[PDB]
């Protein structure tokens, strides 16, 4: 016979205190920007991406993360 | 016979404290942007983006994250 | 025959404490950027990423980060 | 006889530009206040103040001041 | 004889720009205020506060002064 | 005979830019106060204050200031 007993225990904090948070300047792609393009030839998919794209400002007040697996596999 | 007990206990806290949150600034694409194109040929499929795109300003209060998986297999 | 306990007991603290957070400054691709192209023949696929693209600010008030995995296998 | 010309010229320009102005806190007297007298004599005027008085919070956007005398006297 | 030609000119501006003003917080006497007396005599006038009081929160979106006085006197 | 001509001529400008004004804390009298009075006398005027008292923010987002004085006296 089998007897499997799985009971961990967690109490456990994360924990943040910030007095303050801020006064954040995030100023991507300032400068000018030229392109130019003259007799290209393109036998195959062409993906183009010019200017100021996907950029991220992210502040959260805490962005604290707890991650926590439990697997239990029997045969 | 088998006796398989899962009961796995959590009291955990995730938490933050922010006194203030703020004066964020995101400027993405302040720049002139200039695509000139002269006797280009495209043959398959075109993706282009052109000026500012995709940008994201992300500032939760909190934005704190508790992720938990229970997995329980048997065969 | 089998007995197995399996009883992690965490009690854990991720503590942070920060007086104040903040007169951050981000600023990629301030300089003019200039691409210019003549008789080029591609043929495969291509990729293009011109001007300031991608760029993170990323300023959380806590960032703590508790990860965590049980992993009980049998046979 | 006597020609007096006051003719003054002013042209002057005062100004500010804010990108943004916030997350102000002011919090006088969060503590606890205990006052305990027994057997005193006044015998002239008494003023007495006691918790949280005359505490100000004053945030003007601009707040710009120009102050200009002018005076001609004669005899 | 006597001339006197008043004729001061004022072009002058005063200007504020504000991208924007807000989350002011003022908790003036957010503590516990505790008084007590006994056996106490007076014998003038007594002037007596208690609690919060005359506290200010002034949020001009300009708040901008020009104060200009002009005096000509002659005898 | 007598000629004053008074012509001072103010091109001046006085000016700020900010980027951001803000996160400001003031927390004055976050302390307990206790004050314990038995068998004073006063044959005079009293004046008293406890707790927390006058206490200023003051946040201009410009707060820039000209003065002058023009004064033309004649006898």
């Amino acid at each position: 016979s089998v007897q499997i007993v799985y009971k961990p225990v967690d109490l456990s904090k994360v924990t943040s205190k910030c007095g303050s948070l801020g006064n954040i300047h995030h100023k991507p792609g300032g400068g000018q920007v030229e392109v130019k393009s003259e007799k290209l030839d393109f036998k195959d998919r062409v993906q183009s991406k010019i200017g100021s794209l996907d950029n991220i400002t992210h502040v959260p007040g805490g962005g604290n993360k707890k991650i926590e697996t439990h697997k239990l596999t029997f045969r």
